[PDB]
């Protein structure tokens, strides 16, 4: 274990190396968004004299508890501060020009951090000879409060501050990744859930253009979470009322403690109230609209979902294990609205078991599968190289009710199955290591060559409209063609 | 002399004690207390704590009825009890090192017992074998195994196996934290007796437990022991709720009821095995022996066995089994075996000595214990797993030798706890028991360490197979007998 | 490296262990002497919930930078804060009841810390199966300003606060050292220079009467640095005027920044103005007087000096190399006053080389050898077991002018020759490792058995008035009897 | 293909450069700048710095006069110079590892030279031998070797040997920090040429340097080379002070004088070797050869040697060596060997070929170089230290071959710097030079590595002993010659001058 010192444009940073892999933690990519910089676009960090310590993770953005995953896991509450704009880098050596993988974590734009141990980049760096960056972006009100109507044009883009932080992190990578052994021209961005929604937004955002050449969207897309300017303004008003800040009062906005913003967001109620906004500046149009027009004709995309995405939410709501029909229909109607009737009839026929079990694929399709396929189809029509996957390995935890649930693929992709708390999520079956390797190397290959094919996997055709080939990650990996044919038709017919 | 040893789990620091030779941590929490809203819910990791937690005292036992069958022979002091019972105990030579781990699941018919019972003390095993021993508590009785799916709906999915989910959770804790106590998480052996061995049989079947252990020992129990169908469990669940005074669907009364009232509600059902693991479709997808035959545990290595005269212990509860011929003795048999008892009673009647009830005790032993043992042994042999089989023949002289090699006698031999309080009271004071105890003790140590129970004290112990059906017999002179239940095997096959 | 958690009476502390040795750094043995507690005796530290981090050294006492050794060896500047009352522990295992060695660092009561790497206790712990404690005490004005006359009886004992800090640490040791594998009844205190002067004061101080069983005094004694209440009050007056704090102004005394005390002390000009005071409370009598009364008849003592103690001060002043006679007479005249004339010619005649070279043993005797011999003679008369040593290994650095200078023996005793900067002081000759081992194990044996004898050394008789046997630590160690016989008479005559 | 490498010394972080194969750090400070109050004082460790200090450029050389003969032979321009000169340079394959270390002390008559000379570039040694190479600067001329003890008193004790104390300081820095650069501090070899080898000879004698190195290479130099008695140095010091305009005891003028003026004051003394290490009693307690004979360096292993025609280089300064006059030649011989000049002139006049002066050049070569070499080699053999001896016979064709195997010719061969700027002007363009260079290059590497200079390229090289007096001869065909100076050894012994 030894220190390794690297010099960024802002100053020197002190990391650590075991010889095989070096890691720098808590590197500032922007000036702290506190005081006047709170609710403002990110600013470059002030240069420093001396050797800055990069052996410790920076604090996470201020967040609510969100223990769903953390209760099954043993994970501790994350150390938090409004001063959170930090990234962490894993590289084999500062010498070289490797492909770069930049990770955008999920958590519904409200929770999470780049510091989470499941996102540790050591294995990717060691196995793939690549540089891995994980980062923090402003979450919650500090990140995504649309204050344009309330506080005027001084706060333009406030609905997308979290995305502007991600872009600032991408700009830092282009300018300084060379000092850490990375090639700024070979950058892949990848994320899960809200992280994949952020990737979907970044494909549409004009400021992010040229900062990345390839993108991976895991259980999320541009269809997931983006809000219209009108809807975002209404959410902002409700939060301000919970916050006690009247529109136009600059002081009260800055004077409010960061925790109070988190409490006000939580008091609005469950769901995804805050997300990226189609404001016209940062996000000029809907991400799906930009995709259809060929905004990402040059970008290569790997997009996918897990087989039983929505099953994870059966932990906070056990009705999905039941056959009660009033509660199930109410839950379905919340997402699909007027189409609830026919689709419930379609999904009830297929499968076996309780009604909730048969209705869970409906929710997965509405939330996750739909955005994935639209992303893949739009890219295919404009001719960009695209690959599609489905993650089918199931965790046996809690009686096997989760199946291949939301977020299960994270430890497989990062090969962090042994990291703290992961096996509580995935279970301890020895077969999981081989599945992780198949997925891990595919992510490596895509980042390096733009093609996820490697010798472990069978022949993985590019996703196209005629075949709709989709790689299935299982104990025995296989390629399935048009696996969502039936549902995709009925959703069109309903 | 005794000095403190402070070790840090993922959740916090715990303070144990060491005499220099062995360290012990008692009352280490592996889950949040299953109280209030957490009652009737699966275990969750415990809240992390700052500071140093005391691990010098045992945690409270799960709320349970009194068992003075076992207590009258033993000192049997009433166990301190609380619904907040999810605790485990660790015995290790040193926090430094990476030894094999032995995890004990205590018996007691899914209603009683605790990891804190002194016959389960792991000091001798750790000292002799250089292993880490963990004893644990799981939720017992209604709080553990009430099947509330039909009554209260899908919020209580898996409620029939909450005790099993606690055992899984304890193993997850061991995998997570046993390194800090000197254990190797990749070399974990699970062993249990009676309902504990029945729990082991379920763990071989349960997919959530897969990978949490590499070897298993089943003493006087199997996967067949106490398992219920969902239907059978819901009917018992209905009976329990009525005695408790809880109407179906009344969630407040469910949580409001004191834990003692649940224990009494189970007791009001009458004697027997009313609660056990349930084939609910989730936690346990199929019957354990069905999973065994399908190769669910083909990777796991197993040491399985029974005592010679298992059921004789339960004859203390009912005189009829020692008494002369009765219609009731046939009824007691038919309740376990239904139609087949007609033919079985006549075959057992001719065999053996003494009263008809005494001659019928081997019938009950085979039905309850020997059958599942041989089925478990046959299943692993067919799927290719390494299996060894044993029979415990040492006889206790108490009560005139009616007990013989009865149920639960082999435990202090396995743990080398013969001088624990009251043990010689159960086993007798013959000086030969020390050699038999060492014989079983070292074989258990050997199986946990190397995966093969053969050691120099014992004669050559052949692996159990379908051809030879080799069974090591633990006696004053240990010997290997081949197909010792051959005669009975055919007759049981001949009728149901 | 893995964490080891121990519970003190005040709370838990988290240390580090390589398997062979555990170390805890920055353990607070007293409440921070800040604010109202400044210029006051130490108080027990506040208990804490949780596990306190003991992986990093606590800050050192506020001190001026003294680059005598540090310029030669390259040492960096100590991190400093007024809250400095911390100690550091090295033990094989928290299980056990080993002898305890408590180190009091030198630095003329003005500089130093227990955290200096030459004081690392790992080697002592590993080799000797002992627990080693190094500590910080309040230095400078915060430690030894005699403000009783200035600020009245509220500030009784202010002249000896640094000594009270050492006592509190020894009291802490008695209470808590059992948790770290030490036996509080087998405690040896050892120090060098001002640290050995503190040991000399501790033998006299009645509060310390039970806190230790044995003492080692390296190049220092109770004769070294102790001040009368009268003279200390006069030193206090000069500092207060440099400070700008008028006597009887409590706010100014607490208002002044801690650094200003260091600057005011340094502005008092060259040499050391602060030391322990015979105030009547903490120190009732002169340390040498107490020894003569048999106050330490119970304690076993190991006392010694280096052969060329004063040669170190030559690095600051070139005249010692020089043959100028007016300058040397004046410097000698500063120490010995009216007896300078006769002594100068006794020393001028003996030896060879420059006049400065011939006059350096004169200064060595006055400052160091005198207090050592008086301490040994007092203990011998009262019957306490006492051993005497002389360190003769010479450093070849800077043309060999230093010889066996002051403080050279520190890395030898601690077996810390490879530690950062030590080799610049001692040189890199391969012979030093054996001399260190001989000294190191002898210190171990004394702490363990009360006898410094070990197989490496020749037969080492206890120091007595008849034979006056002194063990000489050299490449070939030997016993010399009455080696200062000639000097003893001339200084007496 | 060139990237930054940041390594941390005890004093701070330094940024070098790497092509992948070898990393280089230039201009790393090993002592506080010896300016102002630190002038005429021993070296002190450098002040710690925060941040990353640039180590991509060479530090300035010690203030020195111009060396015209070296300049005429070699293209390099006058060196950048400053009184703040205490810098060293490191070449290593990688900061990871624990390689043997070679520390180079440059020659130049204690007045000129720097570690930055491109012929001293350690890249080739690092890549081929898997070793770490350090070149350093030490104070030269008056700033380095003025014996000020008598003039200004004991404040300047050891001032006659400040350059040597700088060399010790660099070795202390190596012991301290070389681990961060991929070197092993316990396997350190010191090597030098000319006055650099004279410094090595003194370092064997100096007790302060003991243990800082385990092996030494002495090329065209020995402990006898340039060392002065305290008396002679005080006399030279007075002349230097007079030219400088500094009266004894005037501390103001001593510190006030510009560093260039010191260089001029030494130059005003005239040609020769006016300044060298001084037997002052402290830094150097005894004469280096006296310490050697008593076994002061019995633990150190030594490779010592000379070039075949050492003194011939200096004939490009003074043409009398090409002339035939007896009066001029006799004066020059008398300066070195004194009263024994007549016996040797007659010995040497018969021997050899050419003019009398050309035949008298071996006399000077033996007195200045060969004699001290054999005395050093003989001393180590007697005390039992392992010693190997060499003679460099490769000849330069420049100036009609009058130079032959002259002084300093072997340097680019040992460093394998035949390709660096200007070298071909000195050595010539014969394709054979590469093989002889490899023979020496690899032999030096082996000695630093294993303590034995034997490698497969060279024939079997026996250890030097008093009986056989085995000497490795570096030629186009490398060979071993036994007692090659036997004839001269006996005559010089008879002569009372050896």
């Amino acid at each position: 274990l030894h220190d390794v010192i690297v010099e960024t444009r802002y100053g020197a940073v002190r990391g650590r190396s075991d010889g095989t892999v070096c890691v720098w933690k808590g590197v500032p990519f922007a000036r702290p968004p506190v005081g006047p910089l709170r609710f403002r676009p990110p600013e470059p960090p002030e240069p420093w004299s001396g050797v800055r310590d990069a052996t410790r993770f920076g604090p996470a953005s201020v967040q609510p508890e969100d223990r769903l995953i953390s209760n099954l896991t043993g994970g501790a509450t994350l150390p938090q501060d409004e001063d959170c704009l930090y990234l962490n880098i894993w590289s084999p050596s500062p010498d070289g020009r490797r492909p770069v993988m930049v990770w955008i974590h999920g958590g519904a734009y409200l929770t999470g951090a780049g510091s989470i141990p499941w996102y540790d980049g050591t294995a990717l760096a060691r196995e793939g000879d690549v540089v891995v960056v994980t980062l923090n972006y402003r979450l919650g009100a500090l990140g995504f409060l649309y204050l344009e109507d309330a506080f005027g044009p001084e706060f333009t883009g406030s609905g997308n501050l979290g995305i502007l932080d991600q872009i600032a992190a991408l700009r830092w990578v282009r300018e300084n990744i060379a000092a850490f052994g990375g090639d700024p021209d070979r950058v892949t961005i990848f994320g899960e859930s809200a992280g994949a929604g952020s990737v979907g937004v970044l494909l549409a955002a004009p400021a992010a253009r040229g900062l990345f050449h390839r993108a991976i969207l895991q259980s999320g897309s541009g269809a997931l979470g983006v809000r219209t300017a009108a809807s975002a303004a209404r959410v902002a008003a409700r939060v301000l009322q919970h916050a006690g800040v009247e529109p136009g009062d600059r002081e009260a906005l800055r004077s409010l403690p960061a925790r109070a913003w988190a409490n006000a967001v939580a008091a609005l109620g469950p769901g995804l109230p805050l997300g990226p906004v189609v404001d016209g500046t940062v996000l000029p149009e809907h991400p799906m609209a930009a995709l259809a027009r060929g905004a990402a004709r040059d970008v290569a995309v790997l997009v996918g979902v897990n087989k039983d995405e929505y099953n994870l939410f059966a932990l906070q709501d056990p009705a999905w294990l039941g056959d009660d029909e009033a509660a199930l229909r109410q839950r379905v109607e919340a997402v699909v609205g007027p189409a609830a009737g026919r689709l419930i009839e379609f999904y009830r026929s297929r499968g076996e078991g309780s009604l909730g079990r048969r209705l869970l694929p409906l929710m997965s399709y509405a939330v996750f599968v739909r955005g994935m396929l639209a992303t893949a189809d739009a890219q295919a029509r404009v001719g960009a190289p695209v690959w599609a996957y489905r993650f089918d390995f199931e965790t046996p935890v809690l009686g096997g009710v989760l199946g291949a649930c939301h977020a299960l693929e994270i430890p497989f992709v990062f090969n962090t199955l042994d990291r703290a708390g992961a096996d509580r999520f995935t279970g301890t079956a020895p077969e999981r290591y081989a599945v992780a390797q198949a997925m891990h190397r595919a992510w490596i290959a895509f980042a390096r060559e733009g093609n996820p094919q490697h010798d472990g996997l069978p022949e993985w055709p590019r996703y196209d409209l005629e075949e709709r080939a989709v790689m299935v990650f299982a104990v025995e990996p296989r390629v399935e063609r048009d696996p969502w044919r039936a549902e995709r038709e009925v959703w069109a017919a309903a």
